[PDB]
């Protein structure tokens, strides 16, 4: 039962990223969140100011997201970690169907009864 | 004060890998430890069976840049850092490699252990 | 006779994929269908949600001709069978320029309640 | 229980391939075994003559470790089954330099006269 | 004298392909005709169903270089030649392509028909 | 029964090429034989003088040859044609197992009760 | 080089390298030869070679296969210890038509005999398990012989250390799962998980989640579920509690386990009722672990 | 004491670049300023004459990572940092570019001026 | 006049690098010296622990082109130059590499020292 | 003196090619003229049916470099030269291409004609 | 400077090239001038018709901004009537799209004074 | 009449190249012979001075395909053919190379001499 | 006559380079000589120490045969004490293996007579 909550908040996070809802994204992220991601060019970026740019500019083409083989590590009643494979089927400029893989790690911390990302790590193609 | 504990067990970890000490490495890792790394080719590997191949089969200087630590209680932490590696190829020339590393530590029975780790870059 | 029966349901499968008819494609596939295909990027995909993106977008339509080469059928009892063949597709890209593509396909059929359904399939080089 | 039985004969298969024991590999394979693999260059290979070249030459031997990821088993009656999984091989090339390779494998097992035999198998990216 | 018959039916064949006339092409080919060609991607295609896609879906000047003819009786022949093709791409520039072609003709009921053909090079 | 003879002489030809037996090769070839082959660089070469070079210099490493999907066209009692796919498993300079595909056409003509190649056409990798 | 001339080779025994029966030509006698291909793992392997070969040169017990020589050839290495054809023990036992507390005490006794010897020799086996337990011959009264491998080690006197993480998840002591220094004791804990299977024919700990199996093994969570344990002498259950002790310093030594005879004296005093059900479960477990392991 | 004082004129420099104000950039740079940059193609270019072309011919987001300030007395400073720029390419696709920047500041008549500039290795 | 002193300590620096003399290099560098260089892979490395590895590891020729010196007071300077290096690659073919180097000198305790240096190219 | 006649018929040839005048080109070529050129893909093409296609298909500039003329009697000659061509590619960027051309002239019926020509490059 | 004279006529040459002024460029060049440049594909072109193509088509059309920088000029004086300048030419320009690009070209100009006026008898360019 | 007469001196040329006999090659070539060839890198090289380097520093098999001879009176001829060379590379692997060759022969004092040579495009 | 003089000293220069004779090359070169060549990586090197590396290491070791060809020399005379030659330099050599290779380099040599002797004040090379 305890892992289903992490599944819920994680799916809500991916839904916020897919729909480009940056406000819901900011609610589910700690203000001092750190991130390793291919868009950071091997650098560690802190805060949400770096992801806002992708929410505004990049995000009505049909896109489908698939979550493969999630693994959840529970570390108490206030901290959890989830790692999963993310597949994205989309359309390019030519309208051709395409697919992209991405390995993702999310570090959740329960603050004021609300889970928030303190750090995340994405790899593979962006 | 607690951050230096995570840093301490992390340095002990990196040295346990550099010397090829699979015993101390096994003690510092959870049996259900999960891993993302270029050696896994985009897959998620579980346990320490995947990492044994390297201690058994495999002049190096390691450098850690900008370590960040997230404490999540008194039994859970997460450290992220840049890992530069200066080594020599069989050609003899000094080469340098970068890898971004994320370690997730959990205190169990009064001892920190890795439950999951995520590395990117240098294979 | 049974071999020919497998050929029948297989031809109906190829025609359903070509017409972009996801309705008929759903009936011939098990709800928990297993899949290996290049669109999954080396991952194992379960269900029909993954192929729905290709039924909705791409296949809903320029002239395309399919050709099946060297089909082999293994009968494994009354309720199980497996067919392997080479699929060659002739099509047109943008302003054709006629193109051709090869793939090696394996289908694993299983009769459930008097109806052949795909339980798993494997595709290469597409 | 039956799923585990398939796992047993499959592990014995992988061990037989790793040890270069073509004798045991022959028993677990049907004489008319069908095969799709990158060593066949998109062609369908029948029999065990084709893999004999790899049993005789290459596998007859540096340290090699295999790892099976995400195995799925479809049971299709008492006498038929199919398993699909991801094989990851850690090895050494020339003067290692440790290397790793991924392949996606499908085995189609069929019990003939009280013994599981491979009737067809499919491999990708190796 | 007989070689010019094979050359004649061959030129009629190439013109039947250039004009997109699948009817005359079908008359000049055996129903069990086999084919090797780059469009088949290393496979051997049987019948004329594979070639219909081109007559239906698909400024060209064709040139034949060094035709060799092998007569094997009064009902079997085999011609091999180089086929140069001068055409225009959508970019408008004149392009040239080479393809080595082998045709196997068989007289059936007093009419030569292709039983098998093998092309290499230009796809 | 008539096609089995062509299979016999063809397998004898491939055996002569594999064993580097140039004299048996000359017996099964017409003196005025023509050939299209990748080693001829798109040119048509006549006679056996061009293949002798490959018999002498290139040809004790283990090599296995596989003949896939032969098709035979009988054109009387003195002329026949066979087309097939040829797979070659070999070892390179590094000892690594390798495989090569080649599409081949052989035009046989019975002279003095003995089949001989009047023309052949090979494509794919040499 | 030298094994080429003196010895003749015959059928395979097992595989992993390959075991094969041979016979010395010069003084005619059979042995069993480990053929360790020159491809092992570079160093980590070669280290375990000389360790295994050294340990076995040192271990000469009537209940343990003794080595003879270790010969190095060009593309191979050979290790010739003592030969056997006995089948496995957990395999022979099921074939028995009378299995009792008194046959099980006859086993754990010989076992503890091989163990004690080496514990006196400053060496710990660390991998103790049914697989590693074999029968000299199928001939009557054949002896149980400990199989020396290979996650093995040489301790100093009684000094406890961290020798690294090795052995089989079910056969692992808690001191090793806790990542604490260990020693000879980690061998006694195995016997205890072994005896328990040597009675009821199922293991004391197990879970499919191996994280959980380990928790049990760290928590000492085992119990004697009725009815099957009801017919078991309380002495049996006593030893089992002495070996299965979580604290290694409190754990019964091997020397102590021989003197307390729920084995030697219950051989004299214990329950012989042939337990057919236990034997059956046992056989089943065996097949499973062979396929699952 | 003056680290914030350096950050002030650095921020004013960034604002002068962002607004395309070449006059303010001229006020903050020494007349004989030298610059290494990828646009210089490995050459040492002197003066503001080279940067002029960019102030007269030019949606992005800039991030400064790991700033280090070296105070060299009461009239010299040197700041080094990593600059990550997120932008939209001609394809309208999000792209990101990394640069490593070093600014050398000199105090003359109570004002900080750039006496040398060094960037690598993205334009 | 005070330009050939920057040139002097710079020549002692380059010569200390070519001779593999870590002992002198440490004296010429501040303990908290920062560096940008290709060997750092875009990261900023502080101290000399990173540069130590490149002293443990035949004829080469170095040519310095267009040296420009900026004097900032009487206790700080900065020299930028192009460094060309001719060498031989295992097979022995002559090769040449270009680098763009910037050294930042500061006089503390009566001695010029590198506080930060920036390199581009090889 | 008789070199500028080879140059004259060569200039009328090149000008006939640039104007797309197949009519004059046919007059300047023997009916059985052989040709090696990149457009022939390594094959030897005989006649003018192959060159016709390249007459059906904006400002270009041609420069002839290092013309060498071999005179062989009074009814046969051979001129070899390098032909540089500046043009524009769809996007309009100026481009330049190099060619190595060899023309073989022969006087039959009182008229110089190409019997065979060989081209390398573009 | 005489050095200043050669730099003056050199900057007038580059100014005539940047503006596509073929008249001034013709006046500053000897009729028998030879040239090595990447546009010649490793050949030695002689005259001015080869550069006329670029003056007419490429450089006459330029309405976009172009800024030229002459880095590290070196002058060799060889008597009263001859000089030779070598420099690195860096061109900042706008490409087909509105993206600023930079090009480097090593340039050698050989000046000879005839009729009281300096003229190029030969130049040599490298890089693109 | 003279086509065989041209083939004779052509064969003698091939023999002079095969034997490495530079003197016989000198006798068969005009002192002012010009040559286009891939080894000339697109340049027109005159004389035998360029080919000398190959006669003083050099298992193969040569094949001549599609020879065409142009007789231009009683003192001029021109032969063109395709030359296919089979050889063994440094790897000991069979390799093949195609060239297109044009020889221009002139008769002076009753002997044929090469006045121009043109090869493309393999060395 | 003067054209022949410049070709003579040019062929003596190339002869000194082919033999690795740094003494003769030094005598034929001005101390303040500048250079553009691919070995300088787009930079203008001055002096002779940059070429000394190639004389000592590369060209001194050569025992293999090397043949140099000077194609299409053009000479510009600029008074009694100055000249400029441009030519295509084609080098036939043997590589690491025994395979003949050819290299092309466009060369400009600027000659100035001082102390009654011609010397290079500047040269410019292209291609490799």
């Amino acid at each position: 039962v305890r892992k289903q909550e992490i599944i819920k908040v994680t799916e809500q996070l991916i839904e916020a990223i897919s729909n480009g809802d940056f406000e819901s994204y900011t609610k589910m992220c700690d203000p001092g969140m750190t991130a390793f991601e291919p868009e950071a060019l091997g650098n560690l970026v802190e805060g949400l100011d770096f992801h806002r740019f992708y929410f505004e500019n990049l995000w009505s083409k049909p896109v489908h997201t698939t979550i493969l083989n999630p693994h959840i590590h529970l570390m108490g009643d206030e901290s959890a970690c989830i790692a999963y494979i993310r597949i994205t089927q989309y359309l390019d400029a030519g309208g051709i169907p395409r697919t992209a893989q991405s390995e993702e790690t999310r570090v959740w911390h329960r603050r004021d009864g609300k889970w928030q990302i303190v750090h995340f790590h994405r790899s593979g193609a962006p």
